[PDB]
């Protein structure tokens, strides 16, 4: 668009590409994201409309909803690092403590306020949680799986992540809760400590049997009701699980307790937001100022 003089694309997500911009006539820098065609709902527009009202310290601002041309864009405030950017960057010595706790407590905040105001993520990772040299961390793309669904494929062909898919998803529940956002999170809690993706799966099957492997072949036990789920199999092969202690390391008690609540199979039983923050493992959280390299 003319309105603005395009600096450059910088990712590419489930729903979109996002690209960074600048307004010729008021000069302020955005992040648009190009959403992918038939005849675009009209229930997903006033849907995603709506969120233009959310407002949160740890949430990336939606300025505007642009449907023009018969297209749609997205403009959110501009922040200048991605997390999966800065993990990588922070790979040698790792982010510390204090930070990876400042952050994921930031991450609980942005989360208890879209939840408790109905707004579900569904598909958190990495790459859409966003960094600034304050200290912040927001979450972006809230709320645009419920809206438009969920695609398959993208245009350009981009190996979809799986990583921080919920087992409940992987087994095909029809009806998704805010729990997903807590198992994507705790995935990427674990992330940040070990400095390696939690569960790296290569496809939908192998995502499962790498969770089964670490936390368990779920039963009815542990997890009632998913026996009968969608694509459970009796034949799925039955692993014992494993110690946290094993998981995470070096992370703390207070630290894998929290994980482990925030990774439990079912997900009634798995720690909500609010209450994932009143943890003993942020009796102690501070602000840290992050070393970003821009
Ligand atoms: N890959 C990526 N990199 C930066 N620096 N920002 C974003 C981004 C994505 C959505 C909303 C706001 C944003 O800054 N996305």
């Amino acid at each position: 668009m003319e309105n603005f003089q395009k600096v450059e694309k910088i990712g590419e997500g489930t729903y979109g590409v996002v690209y960074k911009a600048r307004n010729k006539l008021t000069g302020e820098v955005v992040a648009l994201k190009k959403i992918r065609t038939e005849g675009v709902p009209s229930t997903a527009i006033r849907e995603i409309s709506l969120l233009k009202e959310l407002n949160h310290p740890n949430i990336v601002k939606l300025l505007d909803v642009i449907h023009t041309e018969n297209k749609l864009y997205l403009v959110f405030e501009f922040l200048h690092q991605d997390l999966k950017k800065f993990m990588d960057a922070s790979a040698l010595t790792g982010i510390p403590l204090p930070l990876i706790k400042s952050y994921l407590f930031q991450l609980l905040q942005g989360l208890a306020f879209c939840h408790s105001h109905r707004v579900l993520h569904r598909d958190l990772k990495p790459q859409n949680l966003l960094i600034n040299t304050e200290g912040a961390i927001k979450l972006a793309d809230f709320g645009l799986a419920r809206a438009f669904g969920v695609p398959v494929r993208t245009y350009t062909h981009e190996v979809v992540t799986l990583w921080y898919r919920a087992p409940e998803i992987l087994l095909g529940c029809k009806y998704y809760s805010t729990a997903v956002d807590i198992w994507s999170l705790g995935c990427i809690f674990a992330e940040m400590v070990t400095r390696r993706a939690l569960f790296p799966g290569d496809s939908e099957i192998d995502q499962l049997f790498r969770i089964f492997r670490t936390l368990g072949t779920p039963d009815e036990v542990v997890w009632p009701g998913v026996t009968s789920m969608p694509d459970y199999k009796p034949s799925f092969p039955k692993w014992a699980r494993q110690d946290f202690s094993k998981v995470v390391p070096p992370l703390d008690e207070d630290g894998r307790s929290l994980l482990s609540q925030m990774l439990h199979y079912d997900p009634n039983k798995r720690i909500s937001a609010k209450a994932a923050l009143a943890h003993p493992f942020f009796q102690d959280v501070t602000k840290p100022v992050p070393h970003l390299r821009l």
